[PDB]
């Protein structure tokens, strides 16, 4: 979907929109922790909106936003692997639940913002068929459709109140990771099932606002039920990582902005476990790591399939020049995640010179 960095457009109606759905659906017997985590969540409002926004805008994308695309229908030992739409909703979802846990609410905002940014793409038409603005000229054609056109498309309601089959269903699945996934996975097959009978260039005016009108609609409901989701789990603090092999370890790094902190040396990520079994991965995206003031995300998938957080004993970065010369980095602050919990948070703020590693755990 279009939007602006101001936080304006369509994805800020979307959730806009999820808000006050999730507010008409509400039922009374909803606890009263639900209804102050959400009169919290609206005090931030601005931050919601410029969030669901902000990843089109970001000066660290990827060249062509692959990870804003996402195919429901779909050598990592020693490389990060790439996100996807549905891993980037999981993967804002921990950050989002871990600054709430702390009571850092206008940062805890942004990053359900940008989750849902992501979700909102894995709900149009053209992002889970994987045919992009490159690829079609519909792309780009549609989205500016929908965004002319999308105060006609809000609604306020899910179609039932949060004590009912919809949003009960959404309660039930204690793993996070595993409900996102698939409940992603359901909005984004009805997006590409629409793009192929509506959507694409192949149709007409009226087939793009029957699109326009389902996907925007399903794009609110399921931001809706994302929120609510979110309120119950940051006001009972659900841990989805209880627990549970890791299979993945997610890294959130920021570099600082500091002149000369991004490097374009060589990177690694490591881990050590309580058995003394090692575990290294090149980080490298298909974009341009470790850039000066970025965020970077990488994901590692682990040889070992059977190994819980607590055997993870040691974590580093290291560093390994790729010049004759030491391309110095400074990274401000690593974020560890595994299994939809924030587990490593660590303030780093000094410099990885030449081929030095830095102990993280
Ligand atoms: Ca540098
Ligand atoms: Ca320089
Ligand atoms: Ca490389
Ligand atoms: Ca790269
Ligand atoms: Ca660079
Ligand atoms: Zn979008």
């Amino acid at each position: 979907w279009d939007g602006k960095i101001d936080g304006t457009g369509t994805h800020a109606m979307i959730v806009t929109q999820g808000v006050s759905i999730l507010e008409n659906d509400l039922s009374k017997n909803e606890p009263e922790s639900v209804r102050k985590n959400l009169e919290i969540l609206k005090e931030n409002m601005h931050e919601l909106q410029l969030g669901s926004t902000y990843p089109d805008y970001d000066k660290n994308a990827y060249d062509l936003y692959q990870d804003h695309f996402w195919d429901p229908d779909i050598w990592y030992l020693a490389y990060s692997i790439p996100d996807t739409g549905e891993s980037q909703i999981r993967k804002f979802s921990a950050l989002a639940r871990y600054e709430w846990q702390r009571g850092n609410y206008k940062q805890a905002t942004f990053y359900l913002g940008e989750a849902m940014h992501y979700f909102g793409d894995i709900d149009t038409p053209y992002h889970p068929a994987n045919v992009t603005a490159v690829d079609s000229a519909g792309h780009v054609k549609f989205e500016t459709f929908a965004e002319e056109r999308k105060e006609q498309y809000k609604i306020n309601t899910a179609g039932c109140k949060t004590n009912e089959a919809f949003y009960t269903d959404i309660l039930k699945n204690k793993d996070f990771n595993a409900w996102s996934k698939e409940y992603a996975r359901g909005f984004a097959k009805t997006g590409k099932s629409i793009y192929y009978s509506h959507a694409s260039m192949s149709h007409s005016w009226d087939d793009w606002d029957y699109a326009a009108k389902v996907t925007l609609a399903n794009s609110q409901k399921g931001t809706a039920g994302y929120i609510y989701r979110f309120l119950h789990d940051v006001s009972e603090g659900n841990d989805p990582s209880v627990g549970k092999n890791v299979k993945e370890l997610v890294a959130y790094i920021s570099t600082s902005g500091e002149k000369d902190a991004g490097t374009d040396d060589y990177m690694y990520f490591g881990i050590k476990t309580k058995d003394g079994k090692t575990q290294e991965w090149e980080m490298d995206n298909p974009g341009n790591d470790f850039m000066t003031g970025s965020k970077d995300t990488y994901t590692f998938k682990l040889k070992d399939e059977n190994l819980k957080i607590d055997d993870i004993q040691n974590m580093w970065i290291r560093k390994r020049k790729y010049t004759a010369f030491p391309d110095a980095y400074k990274p401000e602050n690593i974020k560890i995640i595994a299994n939809g919990k924030v587990v490593v948070d660590k303030d780093i703020n000094e410099w990885i010179s030449g081929n030095s590693t830095y102990n993280i755990k």
